[PDB]
Protein backbone atom coordinates (compact mmCIF):
# COMPACT_ATOMS: atom_id res chain seq x y z
CA UNK A 1 0.00 0.00 0.00
CA UNK A 2 1.16 3.49 -0.49
CA UNK A 3 -0.18 4.34 3.26
CA UNK A 4 1.82 1.93 5.59
CA UNK A 5 -0.32 1.41 9.11
CA UNK A 6 -3.60 3.85 8.45
CA UNK A 7 -5.71 2.88 5.28
CA UNK A 8 -7.95 5.92 4.26
CA UNK A 9 -10.28 4.10 1.34
CA UNK A 10 -11.79 2.14 4.58
CA UNK A 11 -11.52 6.16 6.50
CA UNK A 12 -14.58 7.88 6.27
CA UNK A 13 -15.38 11.73 5.26
CA UNK A 14 -17.48 13.48 7.23
CA UNK A 15 -19.74 16.16 4.61
CA UNK A 16 -19.78 18.50 7.22
CA UNK A 17 -16.30 19.55 5.17
CA UNK A 18 -18.56 19.82 1.65
CA UNK A 19 -18.36 23.36 0.39
CA UNK A 20 -20.35 24.83 -2.50
CA UNK A 21 -17.41 25.09 -5.26
CA UNK A 22 -19.55 28.15 -6.96
CA UNK A 23 -18.17 30.60 -3.90
CA UNK A 24 -14.91 29.74 -4.77
CA UNK A 25 -13.27 32.52 -6.77
CA UNK A 26 -9.50 31.66 -7.77
CA UNK A 27 -6.07 33.18 -7.98
CA UNK A 28 -2.50 32.68 -8.64
CA UNK A 29 -1.30 29.31 -8.48
CA UNK A 30 0.95 28.73 -5.77
CA UNK A 31 2.84 25.66 -6.81
CA UNK A 32 2.30 22.59 -9.73
CA UNK A 33 3.15 19.59 -10.51
CA UNK A 34 2.40 17.09 -13.75
CA UNK A 35 -0.78 16.11 -12.09
CA UNK A 36 -2.06 18.71 -9.64
CA UNK A 37 -1.74 22.75 -8.37
CA UNK A 38 -2.23 24.46 -5.53
CA UNK A 39 -4.16 27.41 -6.35
CA UNK A 40 -4.51 30.65 -3.74
CA UNK A 41 -8.50 31.41 -3.92
CA UNK A 42 -10.88 33.71 -1.97
CA UNK A 43 -13.80 31.56 -0.05
CA UNK A 44 -17.10 33.28 0.25
CA UNK A 45 -19.35 32.55 2.94
CA UNK A 46 -16.55 30.06 5.07
CA UNK A 47 -17.22 32.53 7.89
CA UNK A 48 -20.46 33.22 10.38
CA UNK A 49 -21.11 37.24 8.48
CA UNK A 50 -20.71 37.68 4.65
CA UNK A 51 -17.38 38.03 4.91
CA UNK A 52 -14.71 36.38 2.41
CA UNK A 53 -11.71 34.28 3.35
CA UNK A 54 -8.20 33.38 1.66
CA UNK A 55 -7.39 30.00 1.36
CA UNK A 56 -5.36 27.10 -0.33
CA UNK A 57 -7.14 24.56 -2.76
CA UNK A 58 -5.11 21.68 -3.72
CA UNK A 59 -6.75 19.88 -6.89
CA UNK A 60 -5.94 17.75 -9.75
CA UNK A 61 -5.15 19.09 -13.73
CA UNK A 62 -6.37 17.23 -16.85
CA UNK A 63 -3.39 15.70 -17.63
CA UNK A 64 -4.22 13.72 -14.30
CA UNK A 65 -5.24 9.63 -14.44
CA UNK A 66 -7.06 7.50 -11.83
CA UNK A 67 -4.02 6.71 -9.37
CA UNK A 68 -4.14 10.14 -9.08
CA UNK A 69 -7.84 10.51 -8.65
CA UNK A 70 -7.70 7.79 -5.88
CA UNK A 71 -4.54 9.85 -3.98
CA UNK A 72 -6.51 13.18 -3.78
CA UNK A 73 -9.15 11.42 -2.88
CA UNK A 74 -7.28 9.17 0.19
CA UNK A 75 -5.47 12.36 0.75
CA UNK A 76 -9.18 13.89 2.15
CA UNK A 77 -10.11 11.68 3.73
CA UNK A 78 -6.85 11.42 6.21
CA UNK A 79 -6.60 15.38 6.02
CA UNK A 80 -10.46 14.75 7.28
CA UNK A 81 -9.18 12.25 9.88
CA UNK A 82 -6.27 14.22 11.67
CA UNK A 83 -8.38 16.82 12.25
CA UNK A 84 -7.40 20.40 14.18
CA UNK A 85 -3.61 20.78 15.17
CA UNK A 86 -1.34 23.76 15.44
CA UNK A 87 1.73 22.46 13.37
CA UNK A 88 -0.28 20.50 10.89
CA UNK A 89 -2.10 22.72 7.76
CA UNK A 90 -5.74 22.83 8.70
CA UNK A 91 -8.56 21.45 6.64
CA UNK A 92 -11.51 24.24 6.29
CA UNK A 93 -13.58 22.15 3.58
CA UNK A 94 -13.64 20.17 0.31
CA UNK A 95 -15.72 19.97 -3.19
CA UNK A 96 -16.47 16.00 -4.16
CA UNK A 97 -19.37 16.82 -6.26
CA UNK A 98 -20.34 18.96 -9.14
CA UNK A 99 -16.56 18.26 -10.65
CA UNK A 100 -13.27 17.65 -9.80
CA UNK A 101 -12.07 16.81 -6.01
CA UNK A 102 -10.82 20.40 -4.70
CA UNK A 103 -9.31 20.30 -1.37
CA UNK A 104 -9.18 23.63 0.60
CA UNK A 105 -6.67 24.04 3.43
CA UNK A 106 -5.98 27.21 5.40
CA UNK A 107 -3.25 30.12 3.90
CA UNK A 108 -0.02 30.43 4.90
CA UNK A 109 0.95 33.68 4.15
CA UNK A 110 4.91 33.50 4.38
CA UNK A 111 4.79 29.84 2.16
CA UNK A 112 6.90 27.09 1.99
CA UNK A 113 10.14 27.29 4.86
CA UNK A 114 12.60 26.32 2.44
CA UNK A 115 12.01 29.14 0.39
CA UNK A 116 11.64 31.37 3.05
CA UNK A 117 15.24 30.60 5.09
CA UNK A 118 16.83 30.93 1.29
CA UNK A 119 15.32 34.62 0.89
CA UNK A 120 15.96 35.45 4.96
CA UNK A 121 20.02 33.88 4.53
CA UNK A 122 21.06 36.94 3.65
CA UNK A 123 19.54 39.02 6.92
CA UNK A 124 20.07 35.95 9.12
CA UNK A 125 21.52 37.05 12.89
CA UNK A 126 22.96 34.32 15.14
CA UNK A 127 22.64 36.46 17.85
CA UNK A 128 20.21 38.65 19.71
CA UNK A 129 18.24 41.32 17.34
CA UNK A 130 18.50 45.39 18.28
CA UNK A 131 15.49 46.94 19.71
CA UNK A 132 15.78 49.64 16.42
CA UNK A 133 16.32 46.87 13.42
CA UNK A 134 13.46 44.79 15.14
CA UNK A 135 11.29 46.05 12.34
CA UNK A 136 13.21 44.59 9.60
CA UNK A 137 12.23 41.09 10.97
CA UNK A 138 15.53 39.34 10.73
CA UNK A 139 15.60 35.73 11.18
CA UNK A 140 17.56 34.45 14.24
CA UNK A 141 18.41 31.56 16.20
CA UNK A 142 15.41 31.69 18.59
CA UNK A 143 13.41 31.29 15.57
CA UNK A 144 15.41 28.35 14.12
CA UNK A 145 14.96 26.85 17.12
CA UNK A 146 11.51 27.25 17.35
CA UNK A 147 10.98 26.24 13.76
CA UNK A 148 12.61 23.36 14.62
CA UNK A 149 10.27 22.44 18.21
CA UNK A 150 6.91 23.09 16.06
CA UNK A 151 8.30 20.73 13.17
CA UNK A 152 8.51 17.99 16.08
CA UNK A 153 5.03 18.64 17.53
CA UNK A 154 3.95 18.41 14.36
CA UNK A 155 5.23 15.24 13.68
CA UNK A 156 4.71 13.95 17.20
CA UNK A 157 1.15 14.47 16.61
CA UNK A 158 0.62 12.86 12.90
CA UNK A 159 2.88 9.79 14.59
CA UNK A 160 0.01 9.38 16.93
CA UNK A 161 -2.47 9.44 14.54
CA UNK A 162 -0.28 6.40 12.79
CA UNK A 163 0.08 8.57 9.86
CA UNK A 164 3.70 8.41 8.09
CA UNK A 165 4.07 11.60 6.10
CA UNK A 166 6.70 9.86 3.37
CA UNK A 167 8.07 13.50 2.20
CA UNK A 168 9.30 15.82 5.31
CA UNK A 169 11.74 18.50 4.00
CA UNK A 170 11.31 22.12 4.74
CA UNK A 171 9.44 22.59 1.25
CA UNK A 172 6.54 20.36 2.93
CA UNK A 173 6.57 22.78 6.15
CA UNK A 174 4.78 25.97 5.43
CA UNK A 175 5.25 29.23 8.05
CA UNK A 176 2.37 31.33 8.63
CA UNK A 177 1.67 34.42 11.08
CA UNK A 178 3.49 34.57 14.20
CA UNK A 179 6.49 32.64 13.04
CA UNK A 180 4.03 29.22 13.06
CA UNK A 181 5.03 26.41 11.00
CA UNK A 182 2.73 24.26 9.33
CA UNK A 183 3.60 20.52 8.01
CA UNK A 184 2.24 20.11 4.52
CA UNK A 185 2.60 17.52 1.39
CA UNK A 186 2.92 19.38 -2.17
CA UNK A 187 2.86 16.06 -3.43
CA UNK A 188 1.31 15.94 -6.79
CA UNK A 189 1.29 19.32 -6.68
CA UNK A 190 4.90 19.60 -6.91
CA UNK A 191 6.87 19.34 -10.03
CA UNK A 192 9.23 16.60 -9.05
CA UNK A 193 10.05 15.61 -12.29
CA UNK A 194 12.18 19.08 -12.75
CA UNK A 195 13.08 19.19 -9.07
CA UNK A 196 16.77 18.30 -8.44
CA UNK A 197 16.15 17.20 -4.63
CA UNK A 198 14.02 14.08 -6.18
CA UNK A 199 16.01 11.36 -8.10
CA UNK A 200 14.91 8.59 -10.35
CA UNK A 201 15.12 5.22 -8.12
CA UNK A 202 13.86 2.21 -10.00
CA UNK A 203 10.54 3.91 -12.01
CA UNK A 204 10.09 6.69 -8.87
CA UNK A 205 11.56 9.86 -8.40
CA UNK A 206 12.31 9.99 -4.95
CA UNK A 207 13.78 12.62 -2.37
CA UNK A 208 16.87 9.90 -1.72
CA UNK A 209 18.86 12.59 -0.04
CA UNK A 210 15.90 12.81 2.88
CA UNK A 211 15.49 9.13 2.98
CA UNK A 212 16.51 6.74 5.68
CA UNK A 213 18.48 3.13 4.33
CA UNK A 214 15.33 1.33 4.68
CA UNK A 215 13.41 3.52 2.90
CA UNK A 216 15.61 3.70 0.04
CA UNK A 217 16.99 0.01 -0.05
CA UNK A 218 13.60 -1.79 0.93
CA UNK A 219 10.99 0.88 0.22
CA UNK A 220 9.62 0.39 3.87
CA UNK A 221 8.45 3.91 5.67
CA UNK A 222 7.57 3.24 9.05
CA UNK A 223 7.79 6.26 12.26
CA UNK A 224 11.64 5.82 12.13
CA UNK A 225 11.97 6.58 8.44
CA UNK A 226 9.88 10.10 9.16
CA UNK A 227 12.59 10.74 12.22
CA UNK A 228 15.47 10.10 10.01
CA UNK A 229 13.88 12.65 7.46
CA UNK A 230 13.19 14.98 10.35
CA UNK A 231 17.61 14.99 11.07
CA UNK A 232 18.08 15.96 7.39
CA UNK A 233 14.91 18.85 7.94
CA UNK A 234 17.28 20.23 10.81
CA UNK A 235 20.34 20.10 8.69
CA UNK A 236 18.34 22.47 5.88
CA UNK A 237 16.92 24.68 8.82
CA UNK A 238 20.47 25.45 10.20
CA UNK A 239 22.55 25.34 7.14
CA UNK A 240 19.74 27.83 6.44
CA UNK A 241 17.78 26.04 2.72
CA UNK A 242 21.30 24.65 1.69
CA UNK A 243 20.76 21.47 -0.02
CA UNK A 244 21.67 18.16 1.68
CA UNK A 245 24.92 16.38 1.01
CA UNK A 246 26.57 19.60 -0.64
CA UNK A 247 28.36 18.96 -3.86
CA UNK A 248 27.59 14.81 -3.68
CA UNK A 249 25.59 13.73 -6.86
CA UNK A 250 22.84 11.01 -6.11
CA UNK A 251 25.03 7.81 -7.42
CA UNK A 252 26.60 4.39 -6.52
CA UNK A 253 29.23 6.10 -4.47
CA UNK A 254 26.70 8.12 -2.55
CA UNK A 255 24.21 4.92 -1.46
CA UNK A 256 27.63 2.87 -0.52
CA UNK A 257 28.49 5.78 1.76
CA UNK A 258 24.92 6.22 3.58
CA UNK A 259 25.10 1.97 3.70
CA UNK A 260 28.92 2.19 5.07
CA UNK A 261 27.86 5.21 7.99
CA UNK A 262 28.84 8.20 6.13
CA UNK A 263 27.22 11.45 7.63
CA UNK A 264 26.61 15.28 7.22
CA UNK A 265 28.41 17.43 9.76
CA UNK A 266 26.76 19.96 11.54
CA UNK A 267 25.71 22.98 9.76
CA UNK A 268 27.29 26.39 10.48
CA UNK A 269 24.28 27.64 12.21
CA UNK A 270 23.21 24.04 14.33
CA UNK A 271 23.54 24.59 17.93
CA UNK A 272 26.08 20.98 19.20
CA UNK A 273 22.97 19.89 21.54
CA UNK A 274 20.78 20.19 17.22
CA UNK A 275 23.56 18.51 15.79
CA UNK A 276 23.62 15.53 18.40
CA UNK A 277 19.42 15.39 17.52
CA UNK A 278 20.59 15.06 13.83
CA UNK A 279 23.67 12.19 14.45
CA UNK A 280 20.66 10.17 16.35
CA UNK A 281 17.96 10.58 14.20
CA UNK A 282 20.32 9.07 10.95
CA UNK A 283 21.66 6.21 13.45
CA UNK A 284 21.91 2.82 11.29
CA UNK A 285 19.41 1.37 13.56
CA UNK A 286 15.92 2.42 13.48
CA UNK A 287 15.47 1.37 16.99
CA UNK A 288 18.27 3.49 18.44
CA UNK A 289 16.91 6.23 16.47
CA UNK A 290 14.63 9.04 18.91
CA UNK A 291 10.91 9.02 18.88
CA UNK A 292 9.76 12.26 17.43
CA UNK A 293 8.00 12.58 21.80
CA UNK A 294 11.86 12.17 22.77
CA UNK A 295 12.69 14.99 20.23
CA UNK A 296 10.32 17.23 21.47
CA UNK A 297 11.36 17.15 25.08
CA UNK A 298 14.91 17.44 24.12
CA UNK A 299 13.94 20.90 22.18
CA UNK A 300 11.82 21.85 24.92
CA UNK A 301 14.49 22.00 27.33
CA UNK A 302 17.43 23.49 25.06
CA UNK A 303 14.56 26.78 24.95
CA UNK A 304 14.56 26.71 28.43
CA UNK A 305 18.11 26.96 28.79
CA UNK A 306 17.94 29.78 26.81
C1 LIG B 1 1.88 31.71 0.30
O1 LIG B 1 2.22 30.49 -0.34
C2 LIG B 1 1.51 29.36 -0.03
C3 LIG B 1 1.91 28.22 -0.74
C4 LIG B 1 1.29 27.03 -0.52
C5 LIG B 1 0.23 26.92 0.42
C6 LIG B 1 -0.34 25.68 0.85
O2 LIG B 1 0.01 24.59 0.03
C7 LIG B 1 -0.55 23.34 0.27
C8 LIG B 1 0.21 22.21 0.53
N1 LIG B 1 -0.33 20.99 0.68
C9 LIG B 1 -1.66 20.86 0.61
C10 LIG B 1 -2.20 19.50 0.98
C11 LIG B 1 -1.57 19.00 2.27
O3 LIG B 1 -0.98 19.77 3.02
N2 LIG B 1 -1.65 17.67 2.52
C12 LIG B 1 -1.27 16.98 3.70
C13 LIG B 1 -0.94 17.66 4.88
C14 LIG B 1 -0.79 16.99 6.09
C15 LIG B 1 -0.46 17.73 7.36
C16 LIG B 1 -0.92 15.61 6.09
C17 LIG B 1 -1.14 14.89 4.92
C18 LIG B 1 -0.88 13.41 4.89
N3 LIG B 1 0.33 13.07 4.12
C19 LIG B 1 0.32 11.67 3.73
C20 LIG B 1 1.54 13.36 4.88
C21 LIG B 1 -1.36 15.59 3.74
C22 LIG B 1 -2.50 21.96 0.34
O4 LIG B 1 -3.84 21.71 0.25
C23 LIG B 1 -4.68 22.78 -0.19
C24 LIG B 1 -1.92 23.21 0.16
C25 LIG B 1 -1.18 25.63 1.94
C26 LIG B 1 -1.46 26.82 2.59
N4 LIG B 1 -1.00 28.01 2.25
C27 LIG B 1 -0.14 28.07 1.17
C28 LIG B 1 0.50 29.31 0.91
Amino acid sequence: NNYSYIDPTQLPYDHKWEFPRNRLSFGKTLGAGAFGKVVEATAQGLIKSDAAMTVAVKMLKPSAHSTEREALMSELKVLSYLGNHENIVNLLGACTHGGPTLVITEYCCYGDLLNFLRRKRDEFVPYKVAPEDLYKDFLTLEHLLSFSYQVAKGMAFLASKNCIHRDLAARNILLTHGNITKICDFGLARDIKNDSNYVDKGNARLPVKWMAPESIFNSVYTFESDVWSYGIFLWELFSLGSSPYPGMPVDSKFYKMIKEGFRMSSPEYAPAEMYDIMKTCWDADPDKRPTFKQIVQDIEKQISES
